[PDB]
């Protein structure tokens, strides 16, 4: 899931396809504009929500086999991964509806800090060695503004 590729055009579309049993239709709908909401807020790219395949990235959640060679584990372990820059499935991002989705403080993953995270991936972005990245490769909640100066200097050196 490593890439070479970056978007050539800054207006990025996504279709959410399917949803979360987890959380209320509209809480997912805010979660993924709030996660994409982080990238456009440090760089002259933008993130309109489509209703098409023609989508440049394409959202969705999945249990075990979903099409590609990468099928979910279930419980734990994978909680989703999204492609790098590309036509296709390149840049779609998908996540393990097997894994609790939440958000916030408690137990369950929150689905706004994991969407950063996968849509840092579908822009070109690789994992990060600094721990308090959002590309960080290891998931830990906590409060703050998501990206950290590593996170920024990585997406505008692409942007
Ligand atoms: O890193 C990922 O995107 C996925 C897929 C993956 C697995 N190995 C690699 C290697 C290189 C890129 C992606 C992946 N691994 S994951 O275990 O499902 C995972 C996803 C997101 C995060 C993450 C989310 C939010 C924060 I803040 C920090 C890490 C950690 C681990
Ligand atoms: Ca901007
Ligand atoms: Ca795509
Ligand atoms: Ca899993
Ligand atoms: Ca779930
Ligand atoms: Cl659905
Ligand atoms: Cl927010
Ligand atoms: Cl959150
Ligand atoms: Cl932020
Ligand atoms: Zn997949
Ligand atoms: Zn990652």
């Amino acid at each position: 899931f490593e890439g070479d590729l970056k978007w050539h055009h800054h207006n990025i579309t996504y279709w959410i396809q399917n949803y979360s049993e987890d959380l209320p239709r509209a809480v997912i709908d805010d979660a993924f504009a709030r996660a994409f909401a982080l990238w456009s807020a440090v760089t002259p790219l933008t993130f309109t929500r489509v209703y098409s395949r023609d989508a440049d990235i394409v959202i969705q959640f999945g249990v075990a086999e979903h099409g590609d060679g990468y099928p979910f584990d279930g419980k734990d372990g994978l909680l989703a991964h999204a492609f790098p820059p590309g036509p296709g499935i390149q840049g779609d991002a998908h996540f393990d509806d097997d894994e609790l989705w939440s958000l916030g403080k408690g137990q369950g993953y929150s689905l706004f800090l994991v969407a950063a995270h996968q849509f840092g991936h579908a822009l070109g972005l690789d994992h990060s060695s600094v721990p308090e990245a959002l590309m960080y490769p290891m998931y830990r909640f906590t409060e703050g503004p998501p990206l950290h100066k590593d996170d920024v200097n990585g997406i505008r050196h692409l942007y």
